[PDB]
């Protein structure tokens, strides 16, 4: 993070141990579930590229995904270098590889290199989540005795990682969902099959 | 949340990791019990629409309920658009088409877009709790050997999610409850059947 | 709680997550043991009526007791309305039902937070006395039960709600009577050790 | 505790949830082991009589010991009333204990009158009497076993002595022969090293 | 760490119990996995040589590795003594924290004796991790039924402690990886063998 | 610890509950392993003699070691009395016959907190050396024991209290002698892997 000290000068404060421990445990528990992305953006709130690299490097496993994340960052870094031919921050400076912590603080017209690099990380993380999703949306079909509440929970869970809701329901609930007709809210659909 | 910095300027402070972890665990534990609503309003105390979206996005499961919550927010947003620095529209209060600085601008006539959007969330969450309630208040009936204390605990628990208390009691306690007559407090009714 | 900000103005600070989590777990663990009342008064230190309602609403189960607590608060609110016919805080304003957070801070000088806390502790004591399983008359020392444990059970029941010597076993009762009048509890436990 | 606000005024700050939870769990775990007394004085650091009553009231069980503690507080309160006859008002014994005194009065007395440290002295005094009573074994019965290592026997010896020549007397004949050969003026380091 | 007090003087603040407890537990859990190095640099943020020795001394086991770390520090200290022949000038032993007081270390911090000594520790820790790695990169071969995702997870995990990825794959996936040809990203390679 | 308050006056701040709880649990877990000494110096950072006594008194068991620690403190206190606002004597530095304000007063600034901590760490080192089970001469590598583990046990014992090559098994010992003089521990462990 960044803080203005007593003398009014903007200095970098150290990332808290609670933040570091939280980000490590959520990846150990949730791996790459869709809810990991908002937690990262929340835990990395107001972070510098130096701090963002600290949180990513502390991740232990999933080195296949972390290698793919590096490739996506290099692709966005080359795009920044193309669109854009105190010094001007290049793509490698935003990622935090060829830029000091004071330079990153210096750029923060104010250049938010922390939010720009976080945009590249979240963009690369979304691609990993879509890949590591086990089931596709077409295979999510309600069982015979499965409650409609659970089937919709599985349906939109898959859809978050990646008409049709009524098509994959069982014939007992599908008969009820079609009778509701068009313009039925999800509240009315779950209440009808309860 | 919002904080006045050393320079006197209102800046957005990052939501604490304890708040984020607390809100995630309570939803994992309590799902959608009625006591989840007061915990959300407590943990999201003084939050901006940007912060409220962060806490909702970190929720992992229950994507069926979160989709219903989005629909309820869009309905309340359209009502705000009908009844009504730029003026905050319904999508600006929800946090979709408004920056974090704009949301801070309206809060610090002061427009409490955080409390307005929180009112819509609590309104939408109450509808989910009433749906996910398993038993109806008419089906809560005291067993033969069930203590009256436990039956009343189950009675008002269901009533919180959604004369009659005496009607559903067992004939042993019901004989005692009628003898008390009208104007009997709950203290006297539980004391009589102990 | 309440805090004075940098500008000197009294603003409401948000109740900490540790306080909220603590109050939830103690009610889950201890239910309504007598030691829950001092914990509530401790965790709700310097709280506003808005904060007191927040801690009570977070309680999950025990809705029978929470319904009785509401009735006791309404009774104390009506008594405040009778004794007492920026606006004047009525009984419903102190409880936090018909009063904003700024009004409650405004009255705080009227300590609407401590007054409403007095009604809650008053209503909670009535719940603890009801949920106490045993009566003080039934607490009797067993034949082989140590006197230390029997006194632990005796004053535990007495906290929820001469006689100590009467309910003791004939082995310890003979010793306790021999001490005579004016015997401290230290001397009574030391004699039957 | 007490804290000076931004405006320079002495206000009472609320006892932290960590302190309250710590004091509750240590009594649940350790009951009344001698190490509970220094933990109480540490957790109740800079506390007012109002705060000290809060920590004692949060104790769940051991109501027999808490009843004896109240009697010891009343005994020390009567002694304070005698040594200081009651004529900012002068704090009497009941004011120091926190029964007949408001939180502002207790802060007011803090010549500065440390009513918080005085009442804490009475509590620690009363708690020591409970620890000495609840001690199971007496120092005379702590005897080393045949195969018990001397390190463990000394651990049990001074543990009992904390709740309440002789160390050599109660040792087994194998270690006692070695301890007497060392003679007088032997440190505990040399006594434990000799029987290792 | 170092802090400027109210009087403007730079004083050493005590390392937090959370930081010390975190560093102890991560070494007990992870031993010397590659992700321990970024955690050390994160927990020891802005630390003095006195603080760095405190964190290293609190490590209980692994005294063989800690003895190797001391030798690597002595080697880097001798190199500093050579490049810099001897407020006094900080020699190699002063940077390590053996022959220098806490006030002298604060005094030099501008000479970043904390970051210099941390560079030697991370340098020595990398050598320990490379040694304690069990398998070599040449022995990481995909099993017959092992999913490609897991094999790549093991591949880059070993490579982090220490063409070839396609060579060690099973003939079923190797046939697919060669068909992709040159210039294939890791995203395309994992998607092809899913 | 010590803190300068808002008025600029140096007051004693209370030791945190995390510090007290940490020091109690580490002694319960690690007893008197060598790594307990750096943890104590870390947890007692910037502490007064009053604070140092608080951490030592909270230790429950190991009263034999705590009794030896008192004797070592008395020995260092007598040495201070021989070699030497009132002047701090040996008993004042230990915290027995000196108030908390006097200890703050002495902090020419006299660091009575660091002086007394030096005596405690000195006395604790003597306890660790005694409670060490095995001697360095008895640490011998087994037949199938990996050299990494044997060196882990070797320097672990040496921390509590040529020879590394002498006690190795003949398989690794043949390799260690072939390396000759001037071999680093990195080379010795790499050779026997």
């Amino acid at each position: 993070p960044i803080v203005q000290n007593l003398q009014g000068q903007m200095v970098h404060q150290c990332i808290s141990p609670r933040t570091l421990n939280a980000w490590v445990k959520v990846v150990e528990e949730k791996a790459f579930s869709p809810e990991v992305i908002p937690m990262f953006s929340a835990l990395s709130c107001g972070a510098t590229p130096y701090d963002l690299n600290t949180m990513l490097n502390t991740v232990g496993g999933h080195q296949a995904a972390m290698q793919m994340l590096k490739e996506t960052i290099n692709e966005e870094a080359a795009e920044w270098d193309r669109l854009h031919p105190m010094r001007e921050p290049r793509g490698s400076d935003i990622a935090g590889t060829t830029s000091t912590l004071q330079e990153q603080i210096g750029w923060m017209p104010p250049i938010p290199v922390g939010e720009i690099y976080k945009r590249w990380i979240i963009l690369g993380l979304n691609k990993i989540v879509r890949m590591y999703s086990p089931t596709s949306i077409l295979d999510i079909r309600q069982g015979p005795k499965e409650p409609f509440r659970d089937y919709v929970d599985r349906f939109y869970k898959t859809l978050r990682a990646e008409t049709l809701l009524v098509q994959n329901a069982n014939p007992d609930c599908k008969t009820i969902l079609k009778a509701l007709g068009p313009g039925a809210t999800l509240e009315e659909m779950m209440t009808a099959c309860q």
